[PDB]
Parts: C-alpha cells; sequence; structure tokens
C-alpha cells in the first residue's frame, strides 16, 4: 500500500500506541498520528488526511465500538478502514465489532507478525 498512507492510532495507553506506531515505521508506513479516546480520535479524523485507523476498544469519552460506529455512519468517511486491536476477545465482542463494520480486529497480546499479516489483508480486500 502507498507508504504516505495516513493512519491514526487510538489506544488510551501510550504504551500500545507506541508499540503500534512503530511496527508501522518498519513496515514504511510514517505519516501516523495518535489519539487518546473516540472524541480525540473525531476531532483529528475531522481534520482529514486520514486512510485508515488502527484502535482500541475500551477507553474513556468514547470507546472503539462506538467510534467504529460513527465513523461508518458518517458520509464522509465510512468506508474508512477502521482495524480493531484490543485485549476484549470473546466471539461476542467480535460479532458487535464485526457487525458493527470492522475491517479487522486483533487481540492483544500480538506479535509483529500478526499486525502486518491482519494489515495485509485489509490492504488486500480494498485493493490498497
Ligand atoms: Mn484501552
Ligand atoms: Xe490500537
Amino acid at each position: 500500500a502507498d507508504k504516505e498512507l495516513k493512519f491514526l492510532v487510538v489506544d488510551d495507553f501510550s504504551t500500545m500506541r507506541r508499540i503500534v506506531r512503530n511496527l508501522l515505521k518498519e513496515l514504511g508506513f510514517n505519516n501516523v498520528e495518535e489519539a487518546e479516546d473516540g472524541v480525540d480520535a473525531l476531532n483529528k479524523l475531522q481534520a482529514g488526511g486520514y486512510g485508515f485507523v488502527i484502535s482500541d476498544w475500551n477507553m474513556p469519552n468514547m470507546d472503539g465500538l462506538e467510534l467504529l460506529k460513527t465513523i461508518r455512519a458518517d458520509g464522509a468517511m465510512s468506508a474508512l478502514p477502521v482495524l480493531m486491536v484490543t485485549a476484549e476477545a470473546k466471539k461476542e465482542n467480535i460479532i458487535a465489532a464485526a457487525q458493527a463494520g470492522a475491517s479487522g480486529y486483533v487481540v492483544k497480546p500480538f506479535t509483529a507478525a500478526t499486525l502486518e499479516e491482519k494489515l495485509n489483508k485489509i490492504f488486500e480486500k480494498l485493493g490498497m
């Protein structure tokens, strides 16, 4: 995928945001920003330019499911790819997120390999 693609990384914990960001760097993506929750994320997406979103689920202000639903419901971002990266692993949460339009779902903890694999899976289906 285009190495200038702009990513938005969302999680309420810096450690994870940091892992994701560094991982993206390895893959060749430097246009990367961070957000700490749904609200903070929506504001930046409103700033335009974003082409991909990686997000956590449990976060104050607006959690990841809500963010996802909001992004898919907005005519201006509805197809924005959204990859869930969360510790929630119950099948019931995966269903909800998936039904809600998630482009992918990764469970924490995860390896460098797993992430890249999922990202490419999403690129592959969107022809990116
Ligand atoms: Mn969290
Ligand atoms: Xe994330």
